[PDB]
DNA sequence: CCGACCGCGCATCAGC
DNA sequence: GCTGATGCGC
DNA sequence: GTCGG
C-alpha cells in the first residue's frame, strides 16, 4: 500500500473492463500493470517513472499522471455515477452472474438486490446460490476459521481413507491473515496419470462433508473439481458462521507438485510464471510442464519432485508461497 | 503498425 | 450422444 | 492496453 493509491486506481479500471467493457485482455493489461507497481519498491512520483515497468505503457502512465495530480481520476468518478455499470459492475458479484449474465438482467430491468429475489425464476441453480449467500460471500474468511475449516476438512477426509492426502492452498496457503475462501487439494494414491482405479474418488470425500455438515450446497461438481458451500458449525447460541466458497480439486498423485503450484496461485503469479515458461521454451499447467515443440505442439512431462524444480527449469529461484501474492 | 495475450474444469447450448 | 463454442469459474 | 513480430 506504499502505491496503493495507484494499484486501486489499476484494479478498478481492470474490473470495469472485464465486468462492463468485458474487454478482458484490457483487464489482464491493467492487472499485470498493478502487479508490477505493488511489487515496485519505490513510492512513484511520475508516469513517466512507472512507464519503464513492463505492463505500464503510454496511456497507464498518462492516468498515474493524473492521479498524483489530483489524488483523483477523472475516468473513474464518471464510471461510479453511471447507474447501468455500477448496476453491471455489482451483478457480477453474485456468485454465477459473469458479465454477460450481468448485463443481461440490467437489460431487462434487473438493477438491485430486491430485483434479483423477486426474479429468482431467471437464474440458474448456480446464481441462485450465490444470490442465496450474497451476504456471506462478501465476507472474509479470518485464518483463524480457516484454520477450524481445515481441521474439519483433514479429519473428514482421514475418515474416508487414511491414503488421501490433502493440502489446504490459495491464499490461506500463502499465508495470508484472511483468504476470500477454502481451496483444497485432494491427491490419493489410486488416482494417477496412469489410471482411475476406483472413481468415485471425490465424491466419496464430497458426500462425507455433506454427511456431517460441512458442505452445505453444490455449484457444481465434476469428477476431478468441486465448487460448492460449507459452514462451521456453531455453539448452541452464537450467531452462526457465514456460510463459505470451498473449491476441492483432485489431482493425479505423481503431479502433485506442479498441481499444488498451480493451486497455490495467486492467479496473477501464474499467469506471470506461466508466461516467463513460454519464454524459457516449456508450457505450465496444473498437471505437468513440459518442452514446447516448434510445432505447436507440446513435449513430454519432464520429472518434477518439488515445487521448486519447476522454479528451476524456468530459471527462477524459488519463491516461497508468501512471495507469491501479486 | 496490427494481432497476441496462462491454462483448464464444469455447465450449457448449438450443430450435428 | 458428440464436438466445439461460450459463459463462469479455479 | 501494452508489447512485439
Ligand atoms: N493459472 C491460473 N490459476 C488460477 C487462476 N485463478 C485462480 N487460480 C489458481 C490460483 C489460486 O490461488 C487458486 C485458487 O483461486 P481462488 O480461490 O479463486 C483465489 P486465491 O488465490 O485463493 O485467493 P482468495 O480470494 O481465495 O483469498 O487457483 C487463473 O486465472 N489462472
Ligand atoms: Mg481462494
Ligand atoms: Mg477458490
Ligand atoms: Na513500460
Ligand atoms: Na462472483
Amino acid at each position: 500500500t506504499l502505491n496503493g493509491g495507484i494499484t486501486d486506481m489499476l484494479t478498478e479500471l481492470a474490473n470495469f473492463e472485464k465486468n462492463v467493457s468485458q474487454a478482458i485482455h484490457k483487464y489482464n493489461a491493467y492487472r499485470k500493470a498493478a502487479s508490477v507497481i505493488a511489487k515496485y519498491p519505490h513510492k512513484i512520483k511520475s508516469g513517466a517513472e512507472a512507464k519503464k515497468l513492463p505492463g505500464v505503457g503510454t496511456k497507464i502512465a498518462e492516468k498515474i499522471d493524473e492521479f498524483l495530480a489530483t489524488g483523483k481520476l477523472r475516468k473513474l468518478e464518471k464510471i461510479r455515477q453511471d447507474d447501468t455499470s455500477s448496476s453491471i459492475n455489482f451483478l457480477t458479484r453474485v456468485s454465477g452472474i459473469g458479465p454477460s449474465a450481468a448485463r443481461k438482467f440490467v437489460d431487462e430491468g434487473i438493477k438491485t438486490l430486491e430485483d434479483l429475489r423477486k426474479n429468482e425464476d431467471k437464474l440458474n441453480h448456480h446464481q441462485r446460490i450465490g444470490l442465496k449467500y450474497f451476504g456471506d460471500f462478501e465476507k472474509r474468511i479470518p485464518r483463524e476459521e480457516m484454520l477450524q475449516m481445515q481441521d474439519i476438512v483433514l479429519n473428514e477426509v482421514k475418515k474416508v481413507d487414511s491414503e488421501y492426502i490433502a493440502t489446504v492452498c490459495g491464499s490461506f496457503r500463502r499465508g495470508a491473515e484472511s483468504s476470500g475462501d477454502m481451496d483444497v487439494l485432494l491427491t490419493h494414491p489410486s488416482f494417477t496419470s496412469e489410471s482411475t482405479k476406483q472413481p468415485k474418488l471425490l465424491h466419496q470425500v464430497v458426500e462425507q462433508l455433506q454427511k456431517v455438515h460441512f458442505i452445505t450446497d453444490t455449484l457444481s461438481k465434476g469428477e476431478t473439481k468441486f465448487m460448492g458451500v460449507c459452514q462451521l458449525p456453531s455453539k448452541n447460541d452464537e450467531k452462526e458462521y457465514p456460510h463459505r466458497r470451498i473449491d476441492i480439486r483432485l489431482i493425479p498423485k505423481d503431479q502433485y507438485y506442479c498441481g499444488v503450484l498451480y493451486f497455490t496461485g495467486s492467479d496473477i503469479f501464474n499467469k506471470n510464471m506461466r508466461a516467463h515458461a513460454l519464454e524459457k521454451g516449456f508450457t505450465i499447467n496444473e498437471y505437468t510442464i513440459r518442452p514446447l515443440g516448434v510445432t505447436g505442439v507440446a513435449g513430454e512431462p519432464l520429472p518434477v519432485d518439488s515445487e521448486k524444480d519447476i522454479f528451476d527449469y524456468i530459471q527462477w529461484k524459488y519463491r516461497e508461497p508468501k512471495d507469491r501474492s501479486e
